[PDB]
């Protein structure tokens, strides 16, 4: 088991917390917030680094590229907006989604960004440009998360019209489709560290381990509520082989990856935590939470 304990609470977002990730590099935490606004922190302290603005509207995702240099979050106003963290200057704004964009996430290569929105598309973005390289038709409702593999070579998108799809990258064409036999709203999803499985959240409070190449749920993860709200899972792998997530009873849940056993649950926030991170190489976790909250909280085992 894990021992996690709370050692900082981060405060400023004015509205609920949409997201937080940790730059691959160990050195800081983004994140996200209906607040329109993203705030660096540094990952070890929780110290305030700096706000970076030009949103209009809500924002409800942000991600690193791999060099831990930009960023790219994802708004209500329908746009992304790749920022250069350190300068704070937003260098593209992409544009093209018909919908509020949900989610998103740049490939390991850092050329190719994905995103997924209300307006049940996929589309890739080329980071140098700024311009919309494919639109992927990709589900019949809004994606609630898409993700590429370890390689870039795959993308993996999640929707409220209850599927999980892989897509291959470079022709965008759909190399396979998962469900299991209820279908409830499909609410997150990421490929494991390995890229050998995807992790999938549904609304019906349970996550899973998939492994897509055979299209066969392998582990269960049970005990937490998740049914209204698409609360971001996490793989733990810095100490024991962890799966971590927020729940809309306000706790943090740790599983143990192999056995599905709760084996921590993390208090004090006040709202629905609707996303957790791990940190690359220490035992560190980051949490947010809602509008009651607007809290991020820094957990270290």
């Amino acid at each position: 088991k894990p021992n996690y304990a709370l050692k900082f609470t981060l405060a400023g977002h004015t509205k609920a917390v949409s997201s937080v990730k940790f730059s691959p590099n160990g050195e800081w935490l983004a994140s996200s917030s209906a607040d329109k606004l993203i705030k660096i922190w540094g990952a070890y302290d929780g110290k305030f680094e700096k706000t970076i603005s030009g949103h209009k509207l809500g924002i409800s995702d942000v991600a690193w590229s791999s060099d831990s240099n930009l960023l790219v979050s994802a708004s209500d106003d329908k746009t992304l907006k790749i920022w250069d963290v350190s300068s704070g200057k937003c260098l593209k704004t992409l544009k093209g989604h018909s919908n509020y964009v949900f989610c998103c996430n740049f490939n390991p290569q850092s050329n190719l960004i994905v995103s997924g929105s209300f307006d049940e598309s996929v589309r890739i973005w080329d980071v140098k440009t700024g311009k919309c390289l494919k639109t992927l038709p990709a589900h019949s409702d809004p994606v609630s998360a898409v993700h590429f593999n370890r390689d870039g070579s795959l993308i993996v998108s999640s929707s409220y019209d209850g599927l999980c799809r892989i897509w291959d990258t470079a022709s965008g064409q759909c190399l396979k489709t998962l469900i299991d036999d209820d279908n409830p709203p499909v609410s997150f999803v990421k490929f494991s560290p390995n890229g050998k499985y995807i992790l999938a959240a549904t609304l019906d409070n349970t996550l899973k381990l998939w492994d897509y190449s055979k299209g066969k749920c392998l582990k269960t993860y049970t005990g937490h509520k998740n049914e209204k709200y698409c609360i971001f899972a996490n793989f733990s792998v810095t100490g024991g082989k962890w799966i971590v997530s927020g729940s809309e009873d306000n706790l943090v849940y740790i599983w143990n990856l192999q056995t599905k056993e709760i084996v921590q649950k993390l208090q004090g926030h006040t709202d629905v935590v609707i996303s957790t991170a791990c940190h690359p190489t220490e035992n560190i976790i980051a949490s947010a939470a809602l509008e009651n909250d607007k809290t991020i909280k820094l957990w270290k085992s």
